[PDB]
């Protein structure tokens, strides 16, 4: 994973979003724009 550590969240966000969805929707989308 952690694509110069900045999908090192987002791959949270393509697996375990099913026991997160807002705790950890918070990076991927805004820190690097997906």
């Amino acid at each position: 994973g952690s694509y110069d550590a900045y999908r090192t969240d987002c791959e949270e966000l393509s697996g375990a979003r099913t026991f997160r969805l807002a705790p950890a929707q918070w990076s991927c989308r805004e820190t690097f724009q997906a």
